[PDB]
């Protein structure tokens, strides 16, 4: 029993983490194999930060530019390129510790766990959504940047997330391990902000799920909805619309509990319409938005507490 | 910025991961150097988990009763012991991914990382609160008993917990790693139930403690109290008395803060008469008591966003 926000077991990634400085900045990278994948913002200057010309900034820099420590051990750098907003170090050595990986870009409403990392060094983990405006709400202090985001599934490492810059409300921003940001942002100090959020309706709806398997159907109703119904209310509330395919995606959970996922939305709809009335779901006075169907699958048993 | 329950690195435990079986009961077990820990009910028999005598169960068995498991490798049984409520098995090959370590008994209100583990098989990692009447929130399905809690110190495992059996509202009781029970509960099918829990005070003023920290300073007031005073309080509302030695324990963060400890007492005053008026701290629309002052000092910056 129980329900919490569970990371996954990080040791295969720790074996991937070292540290690139490159003139005074010093960040985390990730080694796989014979290449060390960093923030390309290691080559920025202190004084511009405000307009960075990368091309201009790399072409200057040689491979003898970059120092790579893997614990107290140096690793040479061999070769250098940019990839979109990651540099790719070659190095002299491959990682003996590369886990089976690979690189996936995960969609808004998706979770990962993040290994939290300073000066090469593991320091916590912990499990991350990424938001519908494309920012995390990690916990990230100055020389997190490179610390990378990933699930795993039979001991493969699916990496898809390395941490680059905090946003004004302090939230935190990063690309895909090819290098793209997730959302609008740059990797240069601008005006930017993260805009406007919203709930995760099918993470909400999956969470509801994983309360009634594990034993507690107090916020059921004899009601139901049509998807268009919802949805009038899913706007009213910031909530994402519901769609069919979303719908689809709910079948395993409602088969589990014999719970219709449009009944499970009339649920919904009276909970965001005359609250909780002071009671708890999974111990939280409030709508949990940050596990996924998958997420509820893996953790809650498959036997319903009826 | 942020602040989230972070665990600690779990790699060095991972390694430690082992499954032991005993009839047809499995479960997790700890591999340090030579020996195995593992709870003693692995010996236990199905159709009599409500009378056990562990003495007369257990010099029924010899050392090839127990079967070790570290990933696909067996380990032989060469000696086995009973301490407490744990089984001591002796192996015939010593772990070579063995941490620095140490055991320690940790106290009520104190934080811990919990790797959860199925067959041997880490699955999840999260961060955990020992509640005053020694239970904790873990998640945990049949199978995750043997499963261990620590803390990270300098690359130093302390661990402080093993998981033995969930109680009737669904948390979980567990032993040191010297096999004394947390709490009066035991090894046993009994009608034994958590007692009644408190709020643990220390970890609230920590919090708001870092709440202002991280720039936020909303729920301040004018006033101070009185020990005494506040104490009156805390009896109303469930929370644990605050004493000299607790308040003595705030000092580094009251400094860092300019906020005395008898002030942020009457802050908390406040908040718990008038509740929170729809606001959030930290992003929580309640007060949040599972971060020690050590967990605050970890995760924030020593530099206050003035
Ligand atoms: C060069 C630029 C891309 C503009 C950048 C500058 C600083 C950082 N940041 C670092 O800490 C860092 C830089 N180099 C090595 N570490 C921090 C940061 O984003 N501050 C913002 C305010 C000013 C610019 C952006 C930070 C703090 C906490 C968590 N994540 C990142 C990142 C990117
Ligand atoms: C023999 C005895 C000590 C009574 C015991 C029996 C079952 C378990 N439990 C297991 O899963 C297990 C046993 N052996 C290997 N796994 C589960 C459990 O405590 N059920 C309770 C209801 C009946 C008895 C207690 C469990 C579920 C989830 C999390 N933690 C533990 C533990 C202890």
């Amino acid at each position: 029993s129980g329900f919490r926000k569970m990371a996954f077991p990080s040791g295969k990634v720790e074996g991937c983490m070292v540290q690139v400085t490159c003139g005074t900045t010093t960040l985390n990278g990730l080694w796989l194999d014979d290449t060390v994948y960093c923030p390309r913002h290691v080559i920025c200057t202190a004084e511009d930060m405000l307009n960075p010309n990368y091309e201009d900034l790399l072409i200057r820099k040689s491979n003898h530019s970059f120092l790579v420590q893997a614990g107290n051990v140096q690793l040479r750098v061999i070769g250098h390129s940019m990839q979109n907003c990651l540099l790719r170090l070659k190095v002299d050595t491959s990682n003996p510790k590369t886990p089976k990986y690979k690189f996936v870009r995960i969609q808004p409403g998706q979770t990962f766990s993040v290994l939290a990392c300073y000066n090469g060094s593991p320091s916590g983990v912990y499990q991350c959504a990424m938001r519908p405006n494309h920012t995390i709400k990690g916990s990230f202090l100055n020389g997190s940047c490179g610390s990378v985001g990933f699930n795993i599934d039979y001991d493969c490492v699916s990496f898809c997330y390395m941490h680059h810059m905090e946003l004004p409300t302090g939230v935190h921003a990063g690309t895909d391990l090819e290098g793209k940001f997730y959302g609008p942002f740059v990797d240069r100090q601008t005006a930017q902000a993260a805009g406007t959020d919203t709930t995760i309706t099918l993470n909400v709806l999956a969470w509801l799920y994983a309360a009634v398997i594990n034993g507690d159907r107090w916020f059921l109703n004899r009601f139901t909805t049509t998807l268009n119904d919802f949805n009038l209310v899913a706007m009213k509330y910031n909530y994402e619309p519901l769609t069919q395919d979303h719908v689809d995606i709910l079948g395993p959970l409602s088969a589990q509990t014999g719970i219709a996922v449009l009944d499970m939305c009339a649920a919904l709809k009276e909970l965001l319409q005359n609250g909780m009335n002071g009671r708890t779901i999974l111990g939280s006075t409030i709508l949990e938005d940050e596990f996924t169907p998958f997420d509820v699958v893996r953790q809650c048993s498959g036997v319903t507490f009826q």
